[PDB]
DNA sequence: CGGCATACG
DNA sequence: CGTA
DNA sequence: GCCG
């Protein structure tokens, strides 16, 4: 088993579902108290049971198992003898990680802001409505369309919305793309939202694209929030629905065609995935990746990649399809 | 011990 | 600060 | 919390 997500296969689907749920709530737990450290341990030994052919039944299989010490073997071993966790379990009754949880899943509200709320003695959505005055117009939208935005998108209403997204990019630019990432490439049947790259064979056309593409939506009665030169937009589109229709987050991505296999790579995530590829970029090949490029801060010089496969090999690793990123 | 991804709105 |  |  390989240190790094990235140098092996992740289905979506696994073997130690039970066990990899239990470490992952010790992870959310961790970054809500701020420790990134202890969060990327847990999100990483996780993501090695993911990974394992088949069911961790005995302690001793995780012997030389990376990212497994003293902690996150004692959590594996209690759920083995006795169905349960006593940490995981305390954690998940806690009040501070259930409001932390409630509120850093608001659109527009992150660690910081849900801390601070906390400390002030909020704990119900409603007691953040009675004091609107104190919302961003962001977090105003994320608390008005909570109730949609936590109903899960599933694969049926991502084809709907790619056609109108496609129309309002045809009029916006003739001759760009739309190509669905994130988690609906990676294979995933639900999602909390949609997220679309979107470029033109033509480097430098895409330029100025989004304003004229978001405008259009706009102009269709699509958009129920946007942010307002521009290359990402989180939006929340109305979607229909028999008889009614409801509120789905969306994401766009603009990028020139030059770029759009970095793009491709960094929006397809998964987002442990992408932290760990690009960890082994810079720790193992020192190389700096990011969604634009791949850099030799030797040469000075900037990889050109015509595909994901190009830009594995250029990092020698093996090429794992968007199904097999599900670090 | 230092390090823990990286960029845009 | 928020977002991906 | 774990790795190197
Ligand atoms: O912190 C982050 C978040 C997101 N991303 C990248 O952006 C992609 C989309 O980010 P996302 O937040 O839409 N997550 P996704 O995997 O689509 O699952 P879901 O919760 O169902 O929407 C991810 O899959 C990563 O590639 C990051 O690189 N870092
Ligand atoms: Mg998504
Ligand atoms: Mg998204
Ligand atoms: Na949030």
């Amino acid at each position: 088993m390989p240190a790094y997500a990235c140098q092996r296969p992740t289905p979506l689907t696994h073997h130690n579902t039970g066990l990899s749920e239990a470490l992952e709530i010790l992870a959310e737990a961790a970054g809500f108290e701020g420790s990134e450290g202890r969060l990327l341990t847990f999100c990483r030994a996780a993501s090695v049971l993911k990974a394992l052919p088949s069911p961790v039944t005995t302690l001793s299989q995780l012997q030389g198992l990376p990212h497994f010490g003293e902690h996150s073997s004692r959590v594996v071993q209690e759920l083995l003898e006795h169905g349960v966790c006593e940490e995981v379990e305390r954690v998940r009754r806690s009040e501070r990680y259930q409001t932390m949880k409630l509120f850093t899943q608001i659109f527009g509200v992150g660690v910081k802001t849900a801390d601070r709320w906390y400390r002030e003695g909020l704990r119900t959505l409603d007691d953040l409505r009675e004091q609107p005055q104190k919302l961003t117009q962001q977090q105003k939208a994320g608390l008005q369309h909570h109730q949609d935005l936590s109903t899960p998108v599933l694969r049926s209403d991502v084809d709907a919305l790619q056609q109108v997204v496609e129309e309002a990019v045809g009029q916006a630019l003739p001759g760009a793309t739309v190509t669905l990432t994130g988690g609906f490439r990676r294979g995933k049947l639900q999602g909390h939202d949609v997220d679309f790259l979107i470029t033109h064979p033509k480097e430098g056309q895409e330029a100025g694209l989004l304003p004229r593409v978001m405008c259009r939506l706009q102009d269709q009665g699509l958009i129920l929030y946007h942010q307002h030169a521009f290359e990402r937009s989180f939006c929340i589109f109305r979607l229909p629905q028999p008889g009614s229709w409801k509120a789905v987050r969306v994401d766009l991505v603009v990028a020139p065609v030059s770029q759009f296999p970095f793009a491709l790579l960094g929006a397809t995530g998964s987002k442990l995935f992408q932290r760990e590829l690009r960890r082994f970029s810079r720790k193992e090949k020192g190389l700096w990746l990011n969604s634009h490029g791949l850099f030799d801060p030797e040469q000075k010089t900037f990889f050109q990649a015509a595909s994901e496969e190009d830009i594995f090999r250029h990092l020698g690793l093996e090429y794992l399809p968007p199904e097999q990123r599900n670090a």
